[PDB]
This record gives C-alpha cells, sequence and structure tokens, in this order.
DNA sequence: TTATCCGCGATCGCGGATAA
DNA sequence: TTATCCGCGATCGCGGATAA
C-alpha cells in the first residue's frame, strides 16, 4: 500500500484491490447497498465521488485507511 | 494516525491535525485555492464532501493517506 | 475566525435499466 | 460484467458575503 495523493490514484488503487481479489462491482455493491453504477463512476471518474461512497466501498473491499505525512 | 472507517472519523482526524498545528481554515483554503466555507462544511458535515476537496485539504495539511486492512 | 447565508451551474447517488 | 443511459431530488463547490 503506497501513499496516495489524488482521487485518481485512490480509484486506481482500489480497483486493483477489487480485481486482484476477483470481485465484481456488483458483488461489492450488493454487500454495501449502493448501485453498481456508483462503483463504476468512482473507478473511472472519482473526482466528485462523495466520501460516503468511498468509505462504503472500502468496507466492501475489507479495507480501512490512515493518514500519514505527505513526506 | 489510527485506522479510519467513516467520513466523520476522517473529518475529526483532519480537524485535529489542523488545530494541533495552529492553522486556520482560511490559511489552508488560501494555500490550495478553495473556499474557507468548503473546509468548514467538510469538518462539520463530511458525508457528501467530494474526494477532490478531501485530497486538496490533505495537501494543505501536509498529509497523504494510504489504504490498509480493515483488520 | 468560523459557521452560515444567497443564487448559481454542475454532479452526485438514487430507482430502473441496457448491450453484447 | 460493466460502462452507460433516463429522470429525479439533493447537495456539492463556486463567487460573494456576514456576525460578533
Amino acid at each position: 500500500f503506497q501513499k496516495i495523493y489524488s482521487p485518481t490514484q485512490l480509484a486506481n488503487a482500489m480497483k486493483l484491490v477489487r480485481q486482484q481479489n476477483g470481485w465484481t462491482q456488483s458483488e461489492l455493491a450488493k454487500k454495501i447497498g449502493i448501485k453498481q453504477a456508483t462503483i463504476s463512476n468512482f473507478e473511472n471518474n472519482p473526482d466528485n465521488t462523495t466520501l460516503t461512497t468511498f468509505f462504503k466501498i472500502l468496507q466492501s473491499l475489507e479495507l480501512s485507511m490512515t493518514l500519514c505525512d505527505a513526506k
């Protein structure tokens, strides 16, 4: 897990985790009660995605996050 | 830096960093080109804040973030 | 200093869908 | 399977502000 500085880097990181684990967008969406469409718009167009969507998808990916220094 | 699971925990964590360093919302807003109002709505009502706003404020706080396991 | 207001255009996530 | 569509109500971040 590298340091992440932008919505695009975040979405790329989380899509990679989804794919590495062989999960579909629909599977994740169902587990957390949002639309598959919403996961798709996040992976491809994350700039205006809400923090709520972000934290729900984190949960579905079995992830959390932490702050750290920009170094 | 603890693991964070929700927009509310994230906003509380970042407000604390802002305050511990003695920064005003206006100072941060100016450094990154957003409204002070936007920083205020994030600290108090983060659920629908955009990822963009989040990453810009991170920069102004000299922070980055990383993913990690939900444990 | 910060929470809060107006009016605005833009985009969210929603329900409900589809192609191939 | 996923990117993408419609129509919708809600909220974003914007410029520009204010109280105390």
